[PDB]
């Protein structure tokens, strides 16, 4: 179509990806975010941070809040192990539909379930509905001001084990400062801060890492 951005970003990728090729498809969607239009991709700087995450945890059970056109779920599927679930979230049914187009060139498919729904009222559906017990790791992405009540809501649904790791973008920018006041200030976890910036900026943004101790 082209008509919106979302859109456009992926007709990129169509014009310009090898299929199947992860690295081939989050290139294509950073140097057109780069170099044409701003978009909220977590992008390639922030995405090194969630890639070393990913390599030192190594999730099986790995859900994430904000899908969006789907850069950080073929960003980290990629990454995972034979028979690893990536559950992904996304609120916008519009980009839930560029999301699995996404999934599906760059050859993740079978590594991720989309779900659209906003992600208090999916998370307390993941036991009944998804086949989860806990998470391995959480990727909080979504409206910031979701991250408090979502991390609230995810400990109180269960969800959270000895050892489940989040990774929450943009802490700084737009930030999230109940959030980290939360994780921070809780002996329920122990917590890293990753300084960045915001993707394709030179404003400063971080990542925070919070690893839950058990209740
Ligand atoms: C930063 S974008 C996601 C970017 C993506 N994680 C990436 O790096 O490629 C934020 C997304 O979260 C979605 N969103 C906002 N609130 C949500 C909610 N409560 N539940 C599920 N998705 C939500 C928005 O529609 C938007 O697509
Ligand atoms: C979501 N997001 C955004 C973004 C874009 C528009 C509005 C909001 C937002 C909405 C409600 C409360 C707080 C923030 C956030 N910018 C950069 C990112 O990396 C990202 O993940
Ligand atoms: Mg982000």
């Amino acid at each position: 179509a082209g008509d919106t951005k979302e859109q456009r970003i992926l007709n990129h990728v169509l014009q310009h990806a090898e299929p199947g090729n992860a690295q081939s498809v989050l290139e294509a969607i950073d140097t057109y975010c780069e170099q044409k239009e701003w978009a909220m991709n977590v992008g390639d700087k922030k995405g090194k941070i969630v890639d070393a995450v990913i390599q030192e945890h190594q999730p099986s059970v790995l859900l994430e809040l904000g899908a969006y056109c789907g850069y950080s779920a073929v960003r980290m599927a990629r990454l995972l192990s034979p028979g690893a679930r990536l559950i992904t979230i996304e609120i916008n049914p519009d980009c839930a539909a560029i999301t699995q187009r996404m999934v599906d060139f760059a050859g993740v498919k079978d590594k991720v379930t989309l779900v659209v729904g906003a992600s208090q009222d999916i998370i307390p559906q993941l036991k009944k509905k998804y086949d989860v017990d806990t998470l391995d790791m959480v990727f909080l992405d979504h409206w910031k001001d979701r991250y408090l009540p979502d991390t609230l809501l995810l400990e109180e649904c269960g969800l959270l084990r000895k050892g489940t790791v989040l990774l929450a973008d943009n802490v700084i920018c737009p930030g999230a400062p109940d959030f980290l006041a939360h994780v921070r200030g809780s002996s329920c976890f122990e917590c890293t801060h990753y300084q960045s910036f915001l993707e394709y900026r030179e404003v400063v943004d971080g990542l925070e890492k919070a690893i839950y101790k058990g209740p």
